[PDB]
Parts: C-alpha cells; sequence; structure tokens
C-alpha cells in the first residue's frame, strides 16, 4: 500500500509541518514525502530507525519515495526546520521494538515535543 | 479558513477515524466533516463543547459544516463508531478553557484513548 505525507508550512495542526505526522504502515509499504510546499526536505533521525534501515536524506523541494521493509518505528525531520518541530513518524508493523530509542531521543524542544505527541499514536 | 475533515473506514492512523483527528481553528473558521466511506456521521460530544455552543448530529453518509465560532475545545465522535473509537477533536484559540472537561469525560475505553493521544496534541 501507498502512503502519502505533505510537508507544509502550515497544516491543521500548527506550522512547519508533516501532515499527516504519524503514518501506520505494514512492511513493503510504500511512503511518498510530497512538498507541497517549498522549502522542505526529509531526512531520517539516525537514533530513530530500525536495525538494518540505511540513513537516508532528500533534496530540498523534492518528492521522496521510502519503501519501508523492516518494521519499527522510522523518525524523520526536515533538515532546515527541526529545530521548529517539523519531524515525523512512521510505525511499521505492532510492537515497535525500537520504542525506548524514539522515546528517549535527544533532540531540539520543539521537534521533541512534537515526536512525544506522535508516540502517543503509537499502537 | 476552511478546514476538511475526512471518515474514514481505515485511515494512515488507525482503523474507524476521523483524519485529520485533530484541528486547529481560529473563531470564525468552518470544518467541513466529509464521509469519504459510508456508513459515518459526526455528532457532538456534550461533554467537550464550548460554553453556548449547541449540540449537533449529522445523518449518517452526509457532510456536515461547522461553523466555529466559540473558543474552547469541541470534541466529535462518530455514532455508531463511538464504541470502536472514531472521535475527533478541535481546539478553538489558544488556552482552551474546557481542558479539563476533555481531559475527564466519561467514554467507552478505545474512544478516551483516542481522545487523549488528540490531547496530546492541545496548545
Ligand atoms: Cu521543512
Ligand atoms: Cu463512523
Amino acid at each position: 500500500a501507498t502512503h502519502e505525507v505533505h510537508m507544509l508550512n502550515k497544516g491543521e495542526s500548527g506550522a512547519m509541518v508533516f501532515e499527516p505526522a504519524f503514518v501506520r504502515a505494514e512492511p513493503g509499504d510504500v511512503i511518498n514525502f510530497v512538498p507541497t510546499d517549498k522549502s522542505h526536505n526529509v531526512e531520517a533521525i539516525k537514533e530513530i530507525l530500525p536495525e538494518g534501515v540505511e540513513s537516508f536524506k532528500s533534496k530540498i523541494n523534492e518528492s521522496y519515495t521510502l519503501t519501508v521493509t523492516e518494521p519499527g518505528l522510522y523518525g524523520v525531520k526536515c533538515t532546515p526546520h527541526f529545530g521548529m518541530g517539523m519531524v515525523g513518524l512512521v510505525q511499521v508493523g505492532d510492537a515497535p521494538e525500537n520504542l525506548d530509542a524514539a522515546k528517549t531521543a535527544k533532540m531540539p524542544k520543539k521537534a521533541r515535543e512534537r515526536m512525544d505527541a506522535e508516540l502517543a499514536q503509537v499502537n
């Protein structure tokens, strides 16, 4: 299955956001990151990645297609707006093995506040 | 401004969901509840409504246009699927005066679990 996530300056939940910021996928699913607004990109938050998945970083203003194979939580951020809280979370499969990494990963306060909000949708 | 919320059987966060389940609006905003899938409706959760706003209930499979004037939290549910957790939350303005009603409103466990997840996006 395919999932679409928009990169927006202003979404339904706030400013500088991935929308939806939380996506529940299954192994083999495709996640398309679409820059609805310019100035955004998507990059993996290395601390929040399943074992065995390579880090990724797209170019600004470009679409990025992420194929999730490994189960676990995938944390993503927008490089220039990490500080302003532009983060997203993808949960592949049940009982994420790296739930505690996601819960304790050190990050800019706004991003940490949004990651926590997203973690509350887990399972 | 206008905000669109879809009623779905299966969304990006789970099954039987309002999507987005959390909308941040300003007084005078319009919220359109669109049944993307059939069998859903939107009805106000009376315990989670600002002072002075009338309760509302739309017919199944119908669109509903909610104009939010009063600031505060507006809780909505899908009548036939309340028990399965199909609830949504709208925050109009800052510092919702009825935040504690939303936090303690008695409701079916799944709905309560989802409401709490949505409350975490508040402010
Ligand atoms: Cu960005
Ligand atoms: Cu429903």
